């Protein structure tokens, strides 16, 4: 198979090259990347992130195996889901890539831990059906039964992500040792399960406790002594990345908002057709797009990022300012 | 439990939908219009209307709310981003089957249970289709090809999904069938859905042809099928004909069907090319003749199938055959 310059075929290589200049920045526009990559934002961004961090050489991952797996992974996100499609995966992965580079975390994580974080981020919503856990529980679906109603989707994303390693020429981890594969798998499971919003309040309270007794070295770089603390930081980092839409430039944030509301509204419509209770914010006749975002920021997103900014102080100050400006925009657009 | 709309589904174009639905029992029904006027819920709409039309809810004691919940659940398991094998195709095949069941030469031949089975089989026959052929699933070593030992991989999956969905909340439309009836329906549905696997076409058609050559007709010119073997044979071919009915519909619909199957094929080809796989037949957008392919499809598969069907039901399908021949000419003179 052909391995194109940026991992995917493109009719607009120069415009794509120009956006990829921003690979390592919060200000990257993944929507442009997606347009210029013919819809393959996940395969493109993951290829580039992997080349950037030299991960193929570091783990002896054959390049065609990497691309085969990434295409397979991307193909198992549904294009007909308005928000939880591969563009969201790509965005969360890219955001995780930037967050990994934060100065307060310099030289803290091993390449294996980094590998785990990025893989977790890429697979974290694979095969999302565009309806919430509660919808699967209320319909008595096979998936809710399979996972005892507990983190139904997050369990499924993990099973699908690892299972796809078994399709032809897809085992990107073939050259990791046993201990390496086991440690990565354990870390990935931990990170993806922590993306379940029902764990959000628990996650935030523990992040706070950890921040209270944080240790900094000479130059304000974090000291993470033990596994427990390292995976705590990584699970919260992927969570922050998942909830990073309101921290991005308003132009991008507004596109993410339209997408989530389209997805929620379609769920609400399906609920109404089936005689089910309509889930929170899923009723198009009564929901306010702008008020929902304000409440979302005030009670979920800002308290999370404020605690994160505390952890990595002063590295995330800008994100917090942006977050405050965006709250104000939605508050005024009411 | 829920308030059942007049035509089974919510609509802001109720009168336009009512007009199209007058053609429910006809080959000339335009399902694309039904879809537009039923907010994209073609499968739920048409299936509801057919079940009322044949009084199947009362005959099998199927609660309406249960029927509707199942139908919406089934239709939602067809993918919208798949150009051809979406719920519109299922709606189409179901409605065609419904018309083929009513064909004068088959009058009083099938029980209500056999009719229920045929319609259920048609409605579920492609559910959860990923938009790629069996060979793509086999070549990629997918979980499904492994489960089913590379044999009718998709068709087995359609069956598994269609049946499993009965177990979702308030979805068991067969709750009031007896145990014998359930077993018999299950078996018939399996045979019909598996017969939609194109690698079976040759044997289905050879079997149908043999039946035509020794067919028995009653007093009125109505077909005589004494035994089950013959009946499931005709049902299998009927659902296969319906699945292969696009070239037999008015040209305007047939052309839309062709546009859709090529978009789906080219997408598969694009994915094969990305993966460095050998590109499946007619899936290369760079080197394909849409018109020749349609001509080949009719010449080698569709016309021998429909000619043999028309011979079985003679003369009820004469018009279907004429349209087919005219549509073939069009794609031929459009080469
Ligand atoms: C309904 C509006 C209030 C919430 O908005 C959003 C909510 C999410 C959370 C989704 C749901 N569960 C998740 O794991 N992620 C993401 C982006 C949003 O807006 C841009
Ligand atoms: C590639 C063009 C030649 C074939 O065209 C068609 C082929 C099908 C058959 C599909 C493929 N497998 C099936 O089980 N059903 C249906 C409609 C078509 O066109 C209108
Ligand atoms: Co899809
Ligand atoms: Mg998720
Ligand atoms: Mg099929
Ligand atoms: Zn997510
Ligand atoms: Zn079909």
């Amino acid at each position: 198979m052909n391995i194109p310059r940026f991992g995917v075929k493109t009719d607009q290589e120069e415009l794509l090259a120009q956006e990829l200049e921003n690979l390592n920045k919060w200000g990257l526009n993944i929507f442009c990347v997606s347009d210029y990559a013919g819809g393959r934002s996940l395969t493109c961004i993951m290829y580039m992130i992997f080349q950037e961090r030299d991960l193929l050489k570091k783990f002896r991952i054959p390049v065609d195996t990497m691309v085969t797996y990434m295409l397979t992974l991307e193909d198992h996100y549904h294009a007909d889901v308005a928000y939880h499609n591969s563009l969201h995966a790509a965005d969360v992965l890219q955001s995780t890539h930037v967050l990994l580079a934060t100065p307060a975390l310099d030289a803290v994580f091993t390449d294996l831990e980094i590998l785990a974080a990025l893989f977790a981020a890429a697979i974290h919503d694979v095969d999302h059906p565009g309806v919430s856990n509660q919808f699967l529980i209320n319909t008595n679906s096979e998936l809710a039964l399979m996972y005892n109603d507990e983190s139904v989707l997050e369990n499924h994303h993990l099973a699908v992500g690892f299972k796809l390693l078994q399709e032809d020429n897809c085992d990107i981890f073939q050259n990791l040792s046993k201990r390496q594969r086991q440690s990565l798998r354990k870390m990935v499971i931990d990170m993806v399960l922590a993306t379940d919003m029902s764990k959000h309040m628990t996650l935030l309270a523990d992040l706070k406790t950890m921040v209270e007794t944080k240790k900094v070295t000479s130059s304000g770089v974090l000291l993470l002594d033990n596994y427990s603390d390292r995976i705590q930081v990584l699970r919260n980092m992927v969570h922050c990345a998942d909830l990073s839409n309101p921290t991005k430039p308003l132009e991008l944030y507004r596109q993410w908002t339209d997408r989530i509301m389209a997805e929620f509204f379609q769920q609400g419509d399906r609920e109404r057709e089936r005689g089910m209770e309509i889930s929170p914010m899923c009723d198009k006749h009564t929901a306010s797009v702008e008020k929902s975002q304000v409440g979302f920021i005030d009670y979920i997103v800002h308290p999370l990022w404020e605690t994160w900014a505390d952890l990595v102080h002063p590295d995330a100050q800008e994100i917090l300012d942006t977050l405050e400006d965006n709250r104000d925009w939605y508050y005024s657009a009411i």
